[PDB]
């Protein structure tokens, strides 16, 4: 069972909370990452199709399309690339098309795009975003 306001109360629920805000709210990805984990949670990871589904329903019922959130996305080391902060393997994967991309070297940091097709792209870690944190 979730927490209030994080899911629903069976056994298989999976939990999330969207944290949208304003330009003087929003957080760098390792900012983000130690609010996440300072409520035993860390920042989310989508680990396959039926995860993705619930986040996309909790950004419908938001009604604010189009923004960009922090996942749990991080590069580790070169022959790692991309990890989940959570420890969980990076298997699923929903990268827009062409990404990862590294644009201009700097990108070591995963977003996603909160429209239709929830995907991902990686970018730099010190931009301000909007996140989601699971527990
Ligand atoms: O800004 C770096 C970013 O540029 C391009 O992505 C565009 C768009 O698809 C992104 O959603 C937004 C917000 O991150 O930025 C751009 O408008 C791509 O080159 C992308 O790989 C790169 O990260
Ligand atoms: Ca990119």
């Amino acid at each position: 069972a979730c927490p209030e306001d994080w899911g629903a109360s069976s056994r298989t629920s999976l939990c999330f909370k969207l944290y949208a805000k304003g330009k003087h709210e929003k957080k760098t990805w390792f900012e983000s990452r130690d609010f996440c984990r300072a409520l035993g949670g860390d920042l989310a990871s989508i680990n396959n199709k039926e995860e993705q589904q619930t986040i996309w329903r909790l950004i419908t019922a938001s009604g604010s399309y189009h923004k960009l959130f922090w996942l749990g996305l991080t590069y580790g080391s070169p022959s790692e690339g991309f990890t989940w902060s959570d420890g969980s393997p990076v298997s699923y994967e929903n990268w827009a098309y062409g990404e990862p991309n590294n644009y201009q070297n700097v990108e070591y940091c995963g977003e996603l795009k909160g429209d239709p097709t929830m995907s991902w792209n990686d970018i730099n870690c010190e931009h301000l975003n909007n996140w989601i944190c699971q527990i």
